[PDB]
């Protein structure tokens, strides 16, 4: 159904989607309606994803040219069950069981737009950003592989694996290099800035032609430690890891604004006063989770008239 | 003693401290071999210093006009104290204690050069960045009041005021605005970042006109959980503040390199294998602590004919 074209302008069109446990209902919500809108698959009109931990599993099945009905059959499947488990290796165990199903053994050079899905180098302590293609690279180029020759399964899990509460993902890159990995929403949860930095320094765009969308999860009430002591043992860590996640998030978005006044950029992450959820690790209640489908149609419906100026 | 006087030119100089706990000694040794190798004290040469945490405590008394020596005596004098606290009620109380009595009722207008001290907004999640004078504002500049009418040990203790672990810090501007402040940490431990954002949005100056220093408080062996058991009962919590706080620290100057490789920046934060120390929210020992003001020395040792060249 999603049969409309377009035509080819030099306009940078980017995607940048926030991580945020099971939550991204939400942000498929946005992304449907974006769809419909468009009439097209979301690769054919956006140039740029970037995701981070669950956001990177759906911008790299946005990247594989799925479309978001698919996207969300996969996401209900496998990704709740991850937020289910209550043990380390619990969730270690369903992330990978989630990555291999779900990508199986596509590889970077699998991708039909730019991609970044964003990990933390446990050594380094920076980011490791899988990528598609060299000319989004800023050095080094002489050695770039695609995704350092690791398969988008490997990179995801890596992007989604929230040590202490999972493991470590261990990597090997395509030059031999050996690298621990775990979530990206460590330094890059709102991977915006990083899509940004892609376009202007790598992609030499000029500012006035950059399009930048970029969802989020939503904002909802914050559990309070009563009710995380009933379900986690490790209530504090629990409620710190959130609270660290939505800060990166929030003031990542905000260094954005103060550095690039002058891209076009459309943040769409709203605040609501239900449903009453666990943290981003903990929460995996369809019956809470679904309802964030009908508000992040209604975060669109709030700026559509924008969104289509943007996207054409 | 500090005698030595330079000529103005067009280059501004920016200073940037990395927060840390107690182990800020490393960051004073840098400090003092830079201001002995200028003969000034530092805010005759430097335009700009931004701090975070217990950084900002440095940054202030450095924009107060203080010489190092005398930054280490108040510092030693308060610093390792807050740290030694073992309950959130001690720890608030000794961090306001150092405010009160280590910057009484200095404000923002008693600055002698431009300041940044940075502190992260409990409800909006988005830093707070007291400020001296309204040229390094980047909007609102009708309703700018230096550091928003509050006092420097207010705008210090906010940028310390580590929640859970410390009491959040309740703020009220010159505007009327009740604001509650946690650690600036949580968004940018490595300050580096926002100093250049003021220098280059704010300021209007050219990259090329540009000299960043940042110093942090290096780089140790990680305490193990066997330890923290051992001292701390949240003791996942509290490795995962000081991790989180590390990528933070780490992540941000790899940003920065990304989005301003051609803005002239010199890092200082080395890594050593002694001493073992714990995490920065609970290391206290002066006989470790005063170790690490000999590794800064040598960290200085080791770049010191690149620092003249840049502070000339
Ligand atoms: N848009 C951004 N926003 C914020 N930070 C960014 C961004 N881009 C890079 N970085 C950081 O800068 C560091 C060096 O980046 P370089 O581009 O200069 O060199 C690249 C490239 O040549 C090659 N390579 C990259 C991707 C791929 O799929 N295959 C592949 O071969 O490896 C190096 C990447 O390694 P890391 O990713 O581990 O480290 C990065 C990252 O920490
Ligand atoms: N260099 C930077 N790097 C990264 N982020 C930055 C940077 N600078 C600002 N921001 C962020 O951008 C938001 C809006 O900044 P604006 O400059 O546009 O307006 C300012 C100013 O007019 C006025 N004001 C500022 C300081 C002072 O001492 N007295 C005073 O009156 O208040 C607003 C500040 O409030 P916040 O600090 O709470 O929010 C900031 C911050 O989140």
């Amino acid at each position: 159904s999603l049969l409309t074209e377009y035509g080819n302008d030099n306009i940078c069109r980017v995607l940048a989607l926030d991580g945020g446990g099971a939550k991204g209902f939400y942000t498929l919500g946005v992304l449907k309606e974006i769809e419909a809108m468009l009439g097209c698959p979301l690769y054919k009109r956006f140039d740029l994803v970037f995701g981070t931990s669950t956001g990177a599993i759906i911008a790299a099945l946005i990247a594989l040219g799925y479309e978001v009905d698919q996207i969300h059959a996969l996401y209900t499947e496998h990704v709740p069950r991850v937020m289910s488990s209550r043990s380390a290796a619990a969730r270690t165990m369903a992330l990978q069981d989630l990555a291999k199903e779900v990508f199986q053994d596509k590889t970077f050079e699998d991708v039909l737009m730019g991609i970044g899905i964003v990990a933390t180098r446990w050594m380094t302590e920076r980011p490791m950003i899988f990528k598609g293609n060299v000319v989004q690279a800023h050095g080094r180029k002489g050695t770039f592989s695609p995704g350092f020759g690791v398969s988008i399964a490997d990179a995801v899990q890596a992007s989604c694996s929230a040590y202490p509460f999972f493991e470590r993902k261990v990597i090997v890159t395509a030059a031999g290099d050996k690298v621990e990995l775990i979530d990206g929403g460590y330094c890059a949860n709102n991977p915006t800035l990083f899509a940004i930095a892609d376009a202007t320094v790598a992609l030499k765009k000029d500012h006035k032609d950059i399009r930048v969308i970029n969802v989020g999860v939503g904002i909802y009430p914050e559990p309070k430690p009563g009710l995380l002591m009933r379900i986690a043992k490790k209530w504090l860590a629990v409620q710190l890891l959130q609270k660290t996640l939505e800060i990166n998030t929030q003031s990542m978005d905000q260094l954005r604004d103060i550095l690039f006044k002058d891209i076009p950029t459309i943040r769409i992450s709203d605040t609501f006063e239900r449903p009453e959820m666990a943290t981003d690790l903990l929460e995996y209640n369809l019956d809470k989770l679904n309802t964030l489908r009908q508000r992040g149609r209604e975060s669109f419906g709030a700026r559509e008239a924008q969104l289509r100026e943007f996207l054409i």
